[PDB]
């Protein structure tokens, strides 16, 4: 038995920084989701642990050159952090070199709009020019796109790639922050967990439109081969079924809401 | 390398008997969603198979007596079927003496009433006496209510365990013709996928109502230790991201629609 250093991630409502956090030490620095969903894990697997966040602040890709891992999936792939919770997408790409546990929270790909944009959908972004749009660095949503064989999304990725300025963001922070400030000239794309959250956020002058792309999942990842990947698991079904994870959502999203109702 | 025998279930859109399935034999007695899925699974995976409709028909749930599984799980468990290959929902009770992949399709416990029908909630039900309700035998949906601490639904357990006449049904089929030559006095528990395909089927006289009261999915099942637990489960999240996933889902309810838009 060994304190688990656990690697996560700053992202909105999952893992934020408290606002008094240079009062504080350790894990009370932090708050969120997956700062909540961590305490339920470690009781019910019966560990000790850290909670750290990513070195270089990203989700995980592979360098196609060197094919080095970058991110939280790098973390643990070189053995640096011991399991990974945070919103971690679950891919082919990943569950390779990492082990997922079944789905914690479902997502999909989906589109924020500056309020008054004349968007509704991923179609109806490919058939024009005027309003850019783009994804995060380093992440599930970017692949998507890059290794789509659909037809509006091949257009989209084709558009994307190449657009000037760059239409590519490093957190989404800085992707919210240019809607809110483009004008209604650019939109973002990004899960729709994410965007949920920050539609019901002040200045609530954002929305979300158009169904989701895909449907997909966040896992807890463990190196492969960890003896954390089955107890890992067999607590997420388990706070599945206490209904502790629904109530957590709630805490986070609904209890947050400050753009009426 | 040696025929891979499919345990799984009648039930629609999911497997169900041709019309003219006594011309035929073999896998092609049998069409559906998961008809499909085992034939994309068996291609990526590089095996051969036989499909085999469970011999008591049933699910899965265990004896509190006798400790002996029945339906598909007891299946696999007693060595009968190598792999599952239905609408069987992932569990913890379950995850313990099988595996699951990944889900490949998510559902939540939903209410299906018959148009016209004083309902829109789990907690209306629950408030009144008129409408009976109940859930399926051996299954995901009843053990929900059987072991739920939230408070409608114990209330909505007590009710439904004592409720003369039963109110538990054998099959699907069985507990939406109750609803249908009900007259509006049975309202039925049902997973959201069942409900939405029916829905939309002649004689288009039902509908599903309110929230769904849980988010799960269904898992490729193999009994514990086998080896094709692992290629499954990258089969699975290969067809979700190539799309494959989606497209049959569409096939199988949206296209499937006889009740307008
Ligand atoms: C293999 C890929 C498709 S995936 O990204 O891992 N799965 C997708 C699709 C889907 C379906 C349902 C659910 C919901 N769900 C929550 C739980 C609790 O562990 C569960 C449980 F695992 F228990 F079924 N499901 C999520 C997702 C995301
Ligand atoms: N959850 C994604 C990041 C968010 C996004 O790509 O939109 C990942 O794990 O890569
Ligand atoms: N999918 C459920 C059966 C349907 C239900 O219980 O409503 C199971 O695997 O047990």
């Amino acid at each position: 038995n060994k304190t688990v250093v656990v690697t996560t991630i700053l992202e909105s409502p999952y893992v934020m920084m408290k606002k008094n956090h240079e009062m504080l030490e350790g894990n009370e620095r932090y708050e969120g989701y997956c700062v909540d969903l961590a305490a339920e894990i470690a009781k019910h697997c019966g560990f000790k642990y850290k909670l750290t966040i990513v070195g270089d602040g990203k989700y995980g890709a592979r360098d196609a050159d060197t094919k080095i891992w970058n991110g939280m999936v790098g973390e643990l792939v070189y053995g640096k952090a011991d399991i990974a919770i945070a919103p971690l997408t679950i891919t082919l790409v990943r569950e390779e070199v990492i082990d997922f546990s079944k789905p914690f929270m479902s997502l999909g790909i989906s589109i924020m709009i500056k309020k008054g944009t004349p968007i509704e959908s991923a179609e109806d972004l490919s058939k024009q020019t005027e309003i850019a749009y783009g994804t995060l660095d380093s992440g599930s949503t970017k692949e998507f796109f890059r290794r789509s064989k659909i037809a509006v999304f091949d257009k989209m990725w084709t558009y994307m790639r190449s657009a000037e300025p760059s239409v590519f963001v490093r957190t989404t922070a800085e992707g919210v922050a240019r809607v809110r400030k483009s004008k209604g000239k650019y939109a973002y794309l990004l899960e729709s967990t994410m965007n949920e959250y920050i539609e019901q956020r002040k200045p609530c002058d954002t929305m979300k439109v158009g169904g989701n792309l895909d449907s997909k999942g966040y896992g807890i990842a463990t190196p492969k081969g960890s003896s954390l990947g089955t107890p890992v698991n067999l607590a997420v079904l388990k706070l599945s079924e206490q209904g502790v994870l629904d109530k957590l959502k709630n805490k986070w999203w609904y209890d947050k809401g400050e753009c009426g109702a």
